[PDB]
This record gives structure tokens, C-alpha cells and sequence, in this order.
């Protein structure tokens, strides 16, 4: 049972409503399927939403800190705080923006590769898609973001070329609102 000092100090640090982090703690509840107080990665496949999405494995280990193969609920509902629809909090256009780039950033060196980029492309298109305009996809943009010329795209590159783009408003970033409300409803 989720102390109430836990759930005050929750709602400071994500901004989630008293009511939507008692929710999201039942929904903790009912996936700890190990009753130890925290999550594994294969837990996260009881949310069907998450783990059939083509990006669901890479969001889910972006739960886990380095190191660790468990989340506790503070953890998860400070992931969850970046998926909160903009209305610094975890949920600003950096923050949002920097959980995204780390979809990306699969050795997390902190840039974006023309490979690393080409990975989530096709795990994104559709069928038609061929491999050759997946190469020019991923080349132009890099092209688009790169500004100090070493084909990768930093995070600060990342984030300037949305800029003046209504993140909020991108379907990637809409599905992650959508998720953070079914988790809770
Ligand atoms: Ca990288
Ligand atoms: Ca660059």
C-alpha cells in the first residue's frame, strides 16, 4: 500500500494528480507479477499497448537505469512523468524531447548514428518503403539536424530542428500521451 508521504512527494516531482497516481499505482500493482514491489522488463508485457508498438522494447528498457533489471514505482512514475501532455517539469519539450532522442541513441553516446537512425526507420515505415529511400531518408535528416558537420545528430541538434515544430502535437509523441492514459484508466 502506496504511503500517502510517497504519493505527496510523487505528485511534486511528476505533477500526476492525487488520483491519477493512485491509479497508476494499482496499475504497478496488478504488473508486479513477482509481488516484490518492482517491475522487470517481461513484466512491462502485460501492457499490450506498450509491447506491440514497433518502438514498445525500446521504450520499456528505457525504464531501467543502467545496471539495474528492476523498476520500483518511483522509477516508473518518473519515466511516465515524461509522457504527460504539456498543460522544469519531466513533461518539457527538453525532457520529452530527450526521452525520445534516447529511442534513438542505442549506444548512448549522446549522438545519433546514420545506423542508429536507420534502425528506428525501419522499424517504423511501412511495407513499401525501400532500402534505398530508407538511405536517403536517413541522409537527409542528418543533413536537416547536423550544423557542426560530422553526419550524427547531437541532442542539441535534435531539439533545434524542432525548434519551432509543436512537439506536443507529433504522433510518436501523441502515442506516449495515449499510453500514459490507458496506463492510468
Ligand atoms: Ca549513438
Ligand atoms: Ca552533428
Amino acid at each position: 500500500l502506496l504511503r500517502d508521504e510517497e504519493l505527496e512527494e510523487i505528485k511534486k516531482e511528476t505533477g500526476f494528480s492525487h488520483s491519477q497516481i493512485t491509479r497508476l499505482y494499482s496499475r504497478f500493482t496488478s504488473l508486479d507479477k513477482g509481488e516484490n514491489g518492482t517491475l522487470s522488463r517481461e513484466d512491462f508485457q502485460r501492457i499490450p499497448e506498450l509491447a506491440i508498438n514497433p518502438l514498445g522494447d525500446r521504450i520499456i528498457n528505457a525504464f531501467f537505469s543502467e545496471g539495474e533489471d528492476q523498476v520500483n514505482f518511483r522509477g516508473f512514475m518518473r519515466t511516465l512523468a515524461h509522457f504527460r501532455p504539456i498543460e522544469e517539469p519531466l513533461n518539457s519539450r527538453s525532457n520529452k524531447l530527450h526521452f525520445a532522442f534516447r529511442l534513438y541513441d542505442l549506444d548512448k553516446d549522446d549522438k545519433i548514428s546514420r545506423d542508429e537512425l536507420l534502425q528506428v526507420l525501419r522499424m517504423m515505415v511501412g511495407v513499401n518503403i525501400s532500402d534505398e529511400q530508407l538511405g536517403s531518408i536517413a541522409d537527409r535528416t542528418i543533413q536537416e539536424a547536423d550544423q557542426d558537420g560530422d553526419s550524427a545528430i547531437s541532442f542539441t541538434e535534435f531539439v533545434k530542428v524542432l525548434e519551432k515544430v509543436d512537439v506536443e502535437q507529433k504522433m510518436s509523441i501523441r502515442f506516449l500521451h495515449k499510453l500514459a492514459a490507458a496506463l492510468e484508466h
